[PDB]
C-alpha cells in the first residue's frame, strides 16, 4: 500500500513497507498532525528527508553527503527519525606502532569477508593517543611519534564522506591520555605531557568546537583506563611512577572527581576497561612488578567488590579495544612480541572467542566503533 | 538469564541474545507471542539438533563472527536449521556477479558487492570460465549450469557455490548441454530452460532435484528458444521471448502439477530476446534486450493482470542486452551487459531507476545471484 507524506512542504510518494522497514524508528511509529489535504506532516528539512528516503528505497546504497555540514546534518536527522544506514557496526583499528614505525594506517573489520581490510589512513602517524566517538564521527587526540614526544592535534573521521579532517587542538599536548564520551562531550584524561605525568582533564564540546579544561583528577595518571556510563566517568589504574589500583569517579553533573571506594585487586596500567549493564570490567595491562597481564577483573555492584574472571587467552598491554552491542573486542598489543591477535568477550559466558587477525600487527593503537 | 532445552541439551543464556532478530521464529518463542512447549523442569524445549543450536548460539553471542561449517553436509544442515529458527547470519543480502564475457576473454571471476565499502570486490572464482549459462539459487547455494567459451559451444557441467565454506564444487551433469539457456527456481527445484545445445536451438527443459541429486528431464517448450527470459511466481513458471532465428514475442506458462506448458494468452506485442524478466507482487516485468529490427532496447514492460494488458514504464537509464540481473527485497538490480561497448554500469529499480556502483570488470553474458544467509 502507498503513503503520501508532507515533509516541510515537500510531498513524497512512497509505500508503507519502505518507511517502516526499520522497527521502532520514529517514522515507522508515526492522532498525528496532518496538512490541509490530509497527508501526514513533518516540520523537518525536506532535502534531508529526500536523501533519507532514497536510502530507504534502496538500503544497499549509502548516501554521500556533499560536505561536512550536510554530513553532520544528515546523521543528526537520521537519528531523529531513528534510521540506521548500516545494520551492522563498523569496527575501526587506528594508528599505533609496528615495532619500528609509527602508523597512520587504519583497518576496518569486513563482516561480509570475515577479515580485516586496509582502510582510509589518517594524516598523522602516532601511537598512544586518546580516542572516542561522538555523533558517529571518530576522534583521535594527543599521542606521540618520531617528531614529537607529545601532541595536541585532533583528527576526525567522517565515514559517509570517507575523509579525515583536522579539528581543535588540545590545550595540553600529551600522550597516554584516556579518551571517553560522556553525555555529548569527549573527555581527555591524564597522560604524559612530555616531561611529567599530569592530572589534567579536557572536554571537547561540539557546539563550542573547542577543547576546554575542566576539573583535574586528584592523582596524576598516565596510561589509565576510563569508562563512562550512568552519567559518571571512571578512571581506573594507570601509573604515576608506580602502577595504581585506585579509581576516581567524575560526576559529570557536578564537575567534581571523588575517590572510588573499591580499588583493583591487581594494580595496573596500559590495560582496558569497559562497561556492560551496571558492571565494570578491567583487562590486561602490566603490574607493578612489570609483568604483562592476562587477568580480568569484574566489579559487581551487588557485592561491592572486585572479583577475577577467566583471563584473556593471551597476555597483552597497549592493545586497542571497544565494546559492541553483544560483545567486547580486543585487538593487537604487545607482550614481548608485537601482536596482531584479536578476541571477543561475551558477558553471556565470560569467555573469549578468537577473532580475525589484524593485517598489520601493532600496539599503542586504538579501536573505535561507528554505528551509522 | 534463560535456560533453554534443545534436544535434551541445556543452554544457559539470556533473552537478549535469543531475541536480537525481531520476528524470527525463536524471538516469537522467547517473547510470548507463540505457543511454547516446556519440559518437566520448566524450561522451553525444542526437539532439534543440539550441536546445530550450539553453533547458532555462539553466532548470536557475536553476530560479527560467522560460523564456518566443517563440511558440505553440516553447511546444508546449518542453513536449514537457521531457516527454521528464522535466523540470518548476515543482516544484508549477498549480491554476486558471476562469469560472462569481458570483450576479449570468457570469465570464471565473480564479484561481490561490498555494502560497507559501497563498491564491488573480487570474490572466489568458479572453476570453469563461461558466458551464457543458466543460473539459480536453491537453499542459498549458487548454481551455474551450461554455457560456452572459446573451447566449447555448449556445456553440461554444473558448479555450486557454498558461501559459508567459501568453496565451489561440481554437481550433476545436464542431460542436454546448452548455452543461452535460462535458469529458475520453482517449488524446490531448479529449472533449466531452452538454449542452444552446440548444434541447434532446442525446446528441452530439465529440473534439478536436490534429494535425487540429478537433473531429470520434463515437458519441453512448445517452441525452441535460445536467450529467452524466465520467471516463476504464483506456483507457475513463465518463459518469455527469446530467439529461434527471429526474436519471439510468445510466452509459455508451466503448470508443475500437470507437467504441461500452455501458451500465455497475452503475448508481448513487441518481440525480444537477450533481456530479463522478474516479479514484484502480482505483476510481470520485462527489461532490455534486442528486437527483430535489431535495436538494443532500454524499454521496460509491466503486465497488469487486473486490467489484462502489457504497459511500458520508465526505461533503463541506458540500453543494454545480455546483462546480469536479480531481485532484492523492494528492489531489482541490473549489472553490466552490452550496447556496442561492453558495460560495467549498475542500476536499481523500484517506479524509478537509481545509479549503482560499477563492476570492476565490465562484462556481459554473466549472471547476478543473491544469497540471503
Amino acid at each position: 500500500t502507498m503513503i503520501d507524506i508532507n515533509v516541510g512542504g515537500a510531498i513524497f510518494e512512497t509505500s508503507r513497507h519502505t518507511l517502516t522497514q526499520q522497527k521502532d524508528s520514529f517514522i515507522e511509529k508515526l492522532h498525528v498532525t496532518r496538512d490541509k489535504q490530509g497527508r501526514i506532516f513533518l516540520d523537518r528539512d525536506s532535502e534531508l528527508f529526500r536523501i533519507i528516503l532514497n536510502f530507504l528505497r534502496n538500503p544497499l546504497t549509502i548516501p554521500i553527503p556533499k560536505d561536512l555540514s550536510e554530513s553532520e546534518a544528515l546523521l543528526k536527522e537520521a537519528e531523529f527519525y531513528g534510521i540506521k544506514f548500516l545494520p551492522f557496526p563498523l569496527v575501526f583499528c587506528i594508528g599505533g606502532f609496528d615495532g619500528v614505525e609509527y602508523l597512520n594506517s587504519m583497518e576496518l573489520l569486513d563482516i561480509s569477508q570475515q577479515c580485516w581490510r586496509m582502510c582510509t589512513p589518517m594524516s598523522t602517524k602516532k601511537a598512544y593517543f586518546g580516542s572516542a566517538v561522538l555523533n558517529n564521527f571518530l576522534y583521535v587526540f594527543g599521542g606521540n611519534n618520531y617528531d614529537y614526544k607529545a601532541l595536541f592535534e585532533t583528527e576526525v573521521y567522517d565515514r559517509l564522506r570517507d575523509v579525515w579532517y583536522v579539528s581543535s587542538n588540545l590545550n595540553i599536548p600529551r600522550r597516554n591520555n584516556c579518551g571517553v564520551t560522556s553525555n555529548g562531550r569527549i573527555y581527555c584524561i591524564g597522560g604524559y605531557d612530555g616531561s611529567s605525568i599530569i592530572p589534567n582533564v579536557e572536554a571537547y564540546d561540539h557546539r563550542m568546537k573547542a577543547w576546554v579544561e575542566v576539573a583535574p583528577l586528584n592523582t596524576p595518571r598516565s596510561s589509565a583506563m576510563c569508562v563512562a556510563f550512568d552519567n559518571k566517568i571512571y578512571v581506573i589504574g594507570g601509573t604515576n611512577g608506580e602502577r595504581l589500583n585506585s579509581i576516581e569517579v567524575y560526576e559529570e553533573k557536578m564537575n567534581k572527581w571523588e575517590q572510588f571506594p573499591y580499588a583493583l585487586l591487581e594494580a595496573r596500567s596500559s590495560g582496558a576497561a569497559f562497561n556492560y549493564l551496571n558492571q565494570i570490567y578491567v583487562v590486561g595491562g602490566i603490574d607493578n612488578e612489570h609483568n604483562i597481564l592476562d587477568s580480568v577483573e569484574q566489579y559487581q555492584p551487588f557485592n561491592k567488590r572486585w572479583q577475577f574472571l577467566n583471563g584473556v587467552p593471551e597476555k597483552k598491554m597497549n592493545f586497542g579495544a571497544a565494546t559492541l552491542s553483544d560483545s567486547y573486542i580486543i585487538t593487537g598489543g604487545e607482550n614481548g612480541e608485537v601482536l596482531n591477535s584479536c578476541h571477543f568477550f561475551s558477558p553471556d559466558t565470560n569467555e573469549w572467542q578468537l577473532g580475525p587477525s589484524l593485517l598489520v600487527p601493532r600496539f599503542g593503537h586504538s579501536v573505535l566503533i561507528a554505528n551509522i
